[PDB]
């Protein structure tokens, strides 16, 4: 169940830019402490981790973590069972990981200063914002409240520390530059099939109509709904009638329908509400934004697409979290991926 | 030479501890934009990998990366070679590595608010440090001015982007925090052997002083000396006759005799100076602090110890930087790790 056998494996950098400080560098003058003049920094550059299986059969893969999350969430699950990784891996799958600029070992851009500026520019925001424990766990549907869980929960009880460790905030680096370091490694990579999380799942959709080399992508529990620029259909507000979901992202038409020439699935888990929650925001939330997916699943599929919403208890997976790659089932999860795979062909050579 | 055999292999999350905002977290009210209000925080983690190669011998390493640095760096070269990672598990030892609290995976604590800050407490400063390219060149002796590459160089040329990528700030952590993190993972772990770099080094030191499952380490340039307390030798300043090293670390010599009791290798690569070098900071730099680190040896020694300091040079290994793990000969760097293992019996079950 553990082994795992790598014809190769490593790490990477690639994306970002450079900025530079006033001034000279005078390599006579005292390094440390240090200081902004003539300096060079590179920033918003992205870290890639790559096990490559021997005899790989199909596309490789790439995860891409949600927000405020690391490559983590795909190597181990917060008990310490196999994550995707090892799963795909042993599925002969080339299995990248990354994180993503601003997160974990991608860049976080900040300098001698206010955290986040460099000298009178503003690279990211000095205030920075982050979610709770309590945030997270309704955010990820453990429960309905702090410290409590659905019956049917597949979270693994008992590792909540863990599971909340691997959390943390992101600088508000542009949206723009996070889809550009992915849109290169793409490029690098050749043909390949995204697979994406929550905050990513926008940026993933908006990576494949940068990059034909994106040949499929599955989201889990995507965040923001994506659709044609003008197009955005009515969507209701939340059940306490003044939250809203997250405003949709529009692009042009003509990148909109480059989404139609890829197989798209979006997995959802379980305890969504399927009536009105004004008790539970987060839930509602969750209620609203499955049904905007599900409208900008059927836009794609309009314009010729093969777009689809699994969720997973129809195929008979009670009680997931929105991390159903690292719940107690995440093997049957892993079953219902490759099995996407294999039906269109991204498991072949 | 790239293939790899794992037993198993994942990460987790350790230590660290939390911090709370006011109030009360409510469910119904809107979770987004995040709030400290009834938050708890989960601050100062450590993230750890672990590969364990089929049939292990002898201890687990522990690899813990330098200053501004993360994993990364024993994972890969920044030319794509095998890191020490890779070369360890195909030499039969489960390997760990860490991003301690503030860098990479590990934990940056902030909140929403102005970096560092939770409602009036400063839990990490919100003025950042951060080196520049131009002061890591020197800083690492890949040339005595940036853009330039001493004679010898063992530095992977052309992959500076890719090298100075992997390089960024650490919030004010407490070092008493992120040496607590790492005495965690040593009871986890059992015996084991600590491989540490540049800012780790005095922190690793200070992790063996409280676990004695610390049953060797070998420190690849280390950055602060350690001394017992009051028992600092004199050590002279820099060549401009103004600046120091670093100020070195002082514990009880309680702690500091339990130094004596394992076996202690440090590494140093090429091109530090013999003589004062004015026009070169971070050369004399160098110079200076090495000469610092062979006094704090020596006083382990005259404690009963087995302290021992490694030039490369005299091992015929020319042209090393600061970070000799990642250059161009870090298979023959290996192989002098290998023997220190296998003389002090850490490679035997
Ligand atoms: C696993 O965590 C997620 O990626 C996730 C999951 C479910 C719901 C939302 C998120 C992202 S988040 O909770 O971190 N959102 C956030 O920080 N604020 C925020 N507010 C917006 O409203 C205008 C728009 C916006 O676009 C990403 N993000
Ligand atoms: C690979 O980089 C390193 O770890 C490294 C290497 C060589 C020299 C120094 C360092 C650490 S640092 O350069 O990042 N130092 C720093 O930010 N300032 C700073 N100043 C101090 O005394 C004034 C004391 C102090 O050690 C805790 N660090």
């Amino acid at each position: 169940k553990r082994k795992v056998v790598l014809a190769e494996q490593g790490s990477f950098y690639i994306g970002g830019r450079t900025v530079t400080g006033p001034g000279k560098f005078d390599p006579s003058k005292p390094v440390i402490p240090y200081s902004n003049e003539g300096a060079t920094f590179y920033i918003n550059q992205m870290y890639v981790n790559f096990q490559a299986p021997v005899r790989p059969r199909g596309l490789p893969l790439v995860f891409w973590h949600g927000g405020g999350l690391t490559g983590h969430i795909w190597e181990s699950t917060p008990d310490g069972r196999p994550g995707f990784q090892t799963l795909f891996v042993q599925d002969r799958h080339t299995v990248y990981t990354i994180d993503q600029p601003g997160r974990g070992r991608g860049n976080i851009p900040t300098f001698n200063g206010p955290f986040g500026q460099l000298e009178e520019e503003s690279i990211v925001n000095t205030v920075t914002g982050n979610s709770s424990k309590e945030g997270a766990w309704v955010r990820d549907r453990l429960g309905p409240a702090p410290g409590q869980f659905f019956e049917n929960s597949q979270f693994p009880r008992g590792y909540e520390d863990n599971y909340f460790k691997e959390m943390g905030f992101s600088p508000s680096i542009s949206s723009d530059e996070i889809v550009d370091a992915v849109v290169k490694l793409v490029t690098h990579i050749g043909p390949c099939v995204l697979v994406t999380h929550a905050a990513s799942g926008v940026l993933g959709m908006r990576v494949a109509t940068h990059a034909k080399n994106v040949r499929g992508i599955v989201a889990y529990e995507p965040a923001t709904s994506i659709f044609p620029k003008g197009k955005v259909p009515e969507i209701p507000p939340l059940a306490d009638k003044k939250s809203q979901i997250f405003p949709p992202f529009e692009i042009q038409e003509s990148y909109f329908k480059k989404l139609a020439k890829i197989p798209i699935q979006f997995v959802f888990g379980d305890n969504i509400p399927k009536n009105p929650k004004s008790a539970y925001w987060f839930l509602d939330w969750w209620r609203v934004t499955r049904y905007a997916h599900s409208l900008s699943l059927e836009a794609i599929n309009k314009l010729g697409g093969q777009a689809s919403l699994l969720d997973l208890p129809t195929a008979g997976l009670r009680g997931n979290t929105a991390f159903p790659f690292t719940d107690r089932n995440n093997v049957q999860v892993a079953s219902l991926l490759s099995d996407f795979l294999g039906k269109h062909g991204l498991d072949q050579n």
